[PDB]
């Protein structure tokens, strides 16, 4: 149930009874106005709304609730609390019209921009993003992957449209968990997840025993695209994307093929040597960025860095400098407030991850 | 070896010793001029050129040759001869500076347009291609699939970009055989072929025991797109594409899933009723066109029409009318010159496929 009403200016106000996303189940009376759509697609609509009291903007994600099982994205978002993941404020059920069908409404944080839109403005104007921002956005993405992976949860759809940005504060928040799943060893998972251009090679080869290192592949593809100004592995079909990977990574050995898809899909590729990564990027591209990519875009899934090991990479050393500032002069966002959960994959890395000036009493 | 030279007006002329495509290996001296790149991508470059002895335009596809095996696309082109398939006129090998790497060059026919660019012109102008042209193109596409399927060959990349058009003559020619493979029962094949928007469901579910009916699915996707003015099953991911398919066809039954990919990817889909096909298209969309789409876009790969059965669909009856003509006044191109090879899937169909007046 929801109660539609209005104000003196006919401004029109919706009031629902929602459950808070985190914390104990204490229903809340939430009133919002100025509902406008911000793109639909597949799952359903994603609306923007203004909360009547605080005036804060929020997002509402309206999808159709299956009456059999509870919604998997709901169950994951409720376990998550991290500064680089879009927060689930409230959720409530409703019905559009008659239908006899129930809708699930996820009330999330609003963030004005996406990496996709930002990187597209620079690419249209024949330029690239300032490396300080590429460091800041990549770091916060790797932080969010390290957090969700600590729970065994794989995003399975890392792409620039899923990376929200506050331009003022340089904050990045991972969004869209409608494909995320907990990966349990020995259970099979569908291989048709993840968007084209960002799918790991084991996904293209149809493997169903893939681990969380697919997200790291994807992130490596986001980084290279910020550096190149265009997708590094484009293609309208599996075969085309493989060709563009071979061009960069070289032909995969019989051993590397086994690590990806042990089924061996029974295909023979043209034998091309390894493109020296330094020849892939612009001349002034920082060597440490090229180093990070090569360690993320690996054939062998287990040879790829983990998210936590990526943050500790020398490419992010400038972020650990005590004097680092945003170009507009503000302080950087929270970068070093790691929890025990985040660090659980490798707690000794906090000797690098937490810089000395951050542990000053 | 290729001998670069010039004419006497300052034009630049290339002369190679090439092997005719469809014949005994007996190389000739071919010369051409006016080399223009018309697009590359993945495989390599695709030029356009003019034969010095006839001024005929030709396409040259240039790929890199693996010294291990022979090129699979060359081996297929040499066995194909159909009026709705781009002919391989000659082929020859060449280099390019040092490299120590050999390039294969396929001299193919030139056709000035594609179904993609023509479609895109009507879409941008908020019109739909007139149904006569949708019939003509779809029909010749199905003849070309009926032919190649009769050799057990699957194209595996049926999309509008690969459907060449001569606009004056209304001739369509299939092209790009760089993913084509003969499909033998019991041998597996890679599931990562075929462009997005046009991939059959068993491909999205990663099956490797698929048959030629993947091309028929792709064909129906072309048909729906020409009717609608945009792709029917868009999506940047397999999940996104399957949702668009569930929207139209309804939730696949546990039976239909086993027929597609018996492994069962292990996924649960939302339960959506079948969208009545007549509510997918514009109001004035011919019911026969909708009827043919429903028989091409089937979950069960064996429930789909074969290319030859689709040629005999009532949607193409106007093409077998003795008085049909093109909108520009010319006669329709070859449509009924079937061969035994082409009809071998189902010879009884000749009494429909070849009208009394041909
Ligand atoms: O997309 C989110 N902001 C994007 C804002 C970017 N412009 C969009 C609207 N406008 C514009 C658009 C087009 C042209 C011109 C102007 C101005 C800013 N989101 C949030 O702010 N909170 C979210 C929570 C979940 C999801 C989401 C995304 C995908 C799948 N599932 C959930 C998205 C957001
Ligand atoms: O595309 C073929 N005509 C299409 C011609 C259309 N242009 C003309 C216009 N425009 C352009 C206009 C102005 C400036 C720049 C460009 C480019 C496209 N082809 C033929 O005519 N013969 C073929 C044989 C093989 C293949 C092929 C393609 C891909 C993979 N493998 C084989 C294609 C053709």
């Amino acid at each position: 149930s929801m109660k539609v009403s209005r104000d003196k200016d006919g401004s029109k106000v919706t009031t629902v009874v929602a459950t808070p996303g985190q914390g104990p189940d204490r229903p809340q009376e939430v009133s919002y106005t100025d509902t406008k759509v911000i793109g639909n697609g597949s799952f359903g609509v994603v609306y923007q709304a203004k909360l009547c009291d605080s005036g804060e903007l929020v997002a509402i994600k309206k999808v159709l609730q299956d009456k059999r099982f509870k919604n998997r994205e709901l169950q994951i978002m409720r376990k998550l609390d991290h500064c680089n993941i879009v927060r689930l404020r409230y959720f409530f059920y409703s019905s559009g019209e008659k239908k006899d069908e129930v809708y699930l409404n996820l009330v999330l944080d609003y963030v004005p921009e996406t990496v996709y839109r930002v990187a597209r403005h620079y690419s249209r104007a024949k330029q690239t993003l300032p490396v300080i921002y590429v460091k800041l956005y990549m770091y916060q993405l790797f932080r969010s992957l390290a957090y969700i992976h600590s729970f065994g949860i794989c995003h399975r759809d890392i792409k620039p449209q899923n990376l929200l940005l506050d331009p003022d504060t340089a904050v990045l928040k991972l969004c869209d968990f409608g494909s995320a799943k907990q990966l349990v060893r020995g259970e099979p998972n569908v291989s048709y997840i993840c968007s084209r251009y960002y799918r790991a090679p084991e996904l293209i080869f149809g493997a169903t025993d893939y681990t969380s290192s697919i997200d790291v592949w994807s992130a490596g593809c986001v980084l290279a695209e910020l550096l190149l100004g265009q997708p590094i592995f484009p293609g309208d079909s599996g075969v085309d994307q493989l060709v563009e990977i071979i061009k960069v990574l070289g032909t995969p050995t019989r051993e590397q093929i086994r690590e990806m898809n042990p089924n061996y899909t029974e295909f023979k590729f043209p034998q091309i040597k390894a493109h020296p990564w330094t020849k892939v990027f612009r001349p002034r591209t920082p060597p440490e960025a090229i180093a990070l990519c090569s360690r993320l875009l690996e054939y062998t899934p287990t040879a790829r860095l983990t998210p936590l090991e990526a943050c500790a990479h020398s490419f992010f050393d400038e972020l650990r400098d005590p004097n680092v500032k945003l170009p507009n002069g503000r302080d950087t966002p929270a970068l070093f407030n790691f929890t025990t959960q985040e660090l659980s994959s490798n707690p000794p890395l906090a000797t690098i991850l937490i810089p000395p000036h951050a542990r000053i009493q």
